[PDB]
């Protein structure tokens, strides 16, 4: 299966390195000529275009990962369903409610694969944590529970047009809690504080946030976000049921244990944006090519990522005003 | 010694009973219980001088230092007034009174008296969330953030019980709303509240929720989430965790002992704890030393009658907020 | 029931305190006047003996519990069994093979109970442990692991009469590998080093210490001591057989982890002989006066007692030897 | 960097496969007696070069390094050879259990001046090495008292064990080792006791399935390592070292951080069980180092002198158990 890549920034690089360890990196395709090239032979690339749209109609590729700019995403995605190929794309879909509606309409006429971006469904202790509650093993769910936490803010021209942390950062989390719990969420409730850098209130956003879901059967459901937390990735999941509880924990870089005379210290948290996502993208890659080599639904669809938005719009009418918000009101 | 009175000979009011011989230079002198075969049967198991079945009896003994009121919710107020009046420290047992009048009426009297009001919070004597407390409080995590509290039980209480509790903010959020304001040494604003009824049926028929989640904000912008269960099948839950700008802390539950069983699934350990007496006697061994330490030193309490009150008026503000689906701030209802 | 203490050291007074918590403190019994008339009044206690014999003797005294020096022990077990009196005798016996054996033919004989104080046997974790391999939850037993380490080391002059830590500390570990797999050792190998103080090696003894035992199913065990563990009581078992592992972890002051850019990190280990020890020696002292009133074998017998010894002779003998010592060798 | 893979077993075809994932060297060339195999393997690996005669996969100038993953018979004559045509080496573990092959194994590459690099791939499993380079750094001070245990999920096939030269040498040389790599000087002294508890037909073959074995160090430190072949649970493979300023452990990998509540308490996920999940990642970082030598011109970061003392080390163990007594090192060089 012949694969093409467009945007090698940081994710998009990841992906095309990752290939080599699964299906075959056919194309790539990036503005800057330079990491273009480079790029093209140090991963040993039968076509490299400077143009998406060359790369998107070349028929030897079967299907592209969009991981170019979040404005770029709706036209490529919408190119893609015209050339017929499928297409995976990155983390946001969009921020625009009608471009998002637009990329389901085209891609669902063409009949092509329209894959989200949600890498954190395949890590593998979350996606264990999930098929465990969906086994049964903790009875019926009655509260989720999720921290994420990151170990620094972004840049603060980023986070200007991010859209917020509810869309920028949430969005996983709101992801997450559908497919945990395997329902959809009604109603949300959202506050967030300024306490990590004054700038991000003055760009109008927040660092520090609580999220609470209210979902269909009655079960309720707690986020917290952080955009700093000194020690490193803090993502954790659990889900509470009628018959017991389960719970994800951090991942350490090592197994090792120091006992002094103040007591035991674990390894350090895993803290780098590669040592901690490497795994799930690739597994997330491996998912979708599998999705497509067997005319599959995609893992997760162009709906998930719409529902996503839909929360993180919930959220910032919610923090807003001060008040619980159906998603009614937001589509 | 301290003279030491007891009334109401519960679950509670027992193990309060019982602690004083754990405790020196206090003693316990007189009882009271309307039940009599309750009160002659603990009478003759502890030894105690006196038994009352009139608590007013009790109040007025001139040999009793100071008193513990630990008999029904609805009687707290007429007895801490009466203690007040007979010029006798006095130690309530959760919760003060639901009535905010009647807990203002209770301050004002002891205060005009000059004796001491101790509300019963002994979660605050846990070992565990003590030693968080003073962590946090040394700058341990820098500046907090963010809190969270899980507070689960493994069974709810009676129908009977439920119907005259209040609901669930003021029988069972109540002490995590107290725990908030000691650990995180500051004010609450505003509260958000949410429920369902997950449990039994017979809990949302009685106008009640059994699974809940409120939301906190600070004073200093810090946010928190308590979320509550009256069944989690495992025993106790209750977790406390404070985030902030140098790092985190939580306290976790205590296991029955420190064994760890691996078969083919992998590791096994020991059952959480699980039964009333082995989970909460050692707090209120240490909150009852502390009240008699305060009485023997002339200390203002450790936990005050105002502190049973903000513990009420938050409980208030997330059942409007729970009614209202909205954020509700603490002076609507001040 | 009726009890007299001799002897007011650390166990004794520990003892001497809990009887309040069970059974009376009717008589107390040490040689150092000061010790004696401050600790009467302070447990308020109807008796008080200077001369540990009267107390023995003493009618109205039911059971004795004998927590005075070691080399007084057989003297006064020996004693009791002659006064008809049930006894409970602090760890170690005696480092005397023949006292031991003494001690038990003599209150056999007068048909009273002997129990050893191996109060480990009655730590929550170890028992809890105990049932566990006995009810068959990890199969047939294949490996012991026993490590147990204290904070520091007992004073030099006390070393230099301590037998040496085969008889001193390792005494508590091999009852406990006879307690944990329910069969006997029949073959022990020693080795032993100097490396926390020199003169500990002056004295003549170890202060570091391993110790393969070879079970009579073909199990075969392994102890490890040391005199000093700077982060508290290193005391942990792990039983692995054919159907799985068992552990018992040392316990910490508190439930409390603090998150910091290294990690976590956890609450101190116990550390102190009080908070460390104090509800094993309770659930010791309530089963040996349940066992006085119902008329039953001691929970920790003399025969106990004197199969520790054995096995601490068997050590001292591997360690000079450098070779695997049988049982009947000694 | 060109390499050539001798053998496709279990460990050589994830050699062969780990090249992919080293940018400094290809796959270039890989030799096994199994014609189906080797037919098999270079189609599925796309390798250039298939060798049937492992001597002409050494002869070859297009190959500049050597992986010998072939049966323990094998390791001194395919090591020898290389030597002979100048070629680097890395070999499997064990080196050869017999001593004076060992010994010619050495001399020969140091004669021809080539890197003897042997496969100890448990040295550059991430928890172990992070605690040996704690130890080195004094975190605990200095070293008093060693402890490993290493239980496998299942014994090997009883026609292996009959020629594995025994539990001593065939299971706890790895142990050995790592004593040595961990504690940084010298075992001096050994005693080992071993016995049939998992099958009988272990027994009926002259071995043993579960064994202790006590090392007296150089420095009046002692080691105590214990060994299973069966361990229900999957691999139990830890490591404790205690000192005069604390204690540093390393435990268990398990399958995920999922912990599941219930009324008896937590439960938590497996342990590693299959061979791949639990050696892949440590045998890539043990070839990229060997790599790395070759490149540099560095000596090997594990040697022949290395496998050299773990050998004797077994012979010693062997000597106590058949002894009952402690049996020091001297006696067996």
């Amino acid at each position: 299966l012949r694969i093409g890549v467009i945007g090698l920034g940081r994710i998009g690089t990841i992906h095309a390195e990752n290939l080599k360890m699964i299906a075959i990196l056919y194309a790539i395709s990036d503005v800057r000529e330079d990491r273009l090239r480079e790029m093209k032979e140090k991963l040993g690339v039968e076509k490299a275009y400077k143009d998406p749209h060359e790369l998107i109609e070349d028929p030897n590729v079967d299907a592209v990962l969009v991981c170019s700019s979040t404005n770029t995403h709706s036209e490529l995605v919408i190119a893609c369903a015209k050339a017929k190929k499928h297409v995976f794309c990155e983390k946001p879909l969009s921020l625009n409610l009608a471009d998002v509606d637009r990329m389901i309409e085209e891609t669902k006429k063409a009949d092509v694969i329209l894959f989200t971006g949600f890498n954190r469904r395949f890590d593998r202790n979350f996606k264990k944590l999930k098929e465990a509650v969906e086994n049964g093993t903790i009875g019926k769910p009655h509260v989720l529970r999720i921290t994420s936490r990151d170990p620094a803010p972004p840049p603060l021209d980023y986070i200007r047009v991010s859209g917020g942390i509810f869309l920028d950062m949430t969005i996983h989390d709101f992801d997450m809690a559908r497919y945990i719990m395997g329902e959809e969420v009604e109603e949300v409730f959202a506050d967030g504080s300024v306490l990590v850098d004054e700038e991000i209130g003055k760009a109008g956003d927040v660092d520090t946030a609580v999220v609470v879901l209210r979902f269909k059967s009655g079960a309720l459901g707690v986020i917290d976000n952080s955009r700093r937390a000194v020690y490193g990735y803090d993502q954790r999941i659990e889900v509470f049921g009628s018959k017991g509880r389960i719970f994800a924990d951090n991942v350490r870089e090592t197994t090792v244990v120091l006992t002094d005379e103040q007591g035991d210290r674990g390894s350090r948290y895993l803290y780098f944006f590669l040592e901690r996502y490497r795994d799930s993208y690739l597994e997330e890659l491996k998912t979708f090519i599998k999705n497509v080599k067997s005319g599959e639904p995609p893992a997760v669809s162009g709906e998930d990522g719409k529902m996503a938005l839909l929360l993180g719009y919930a959220a910032k009418k919610s923090l807003e005003e001060k008040r619980s918000v159906k998603l009614e009101e937001v589509i």
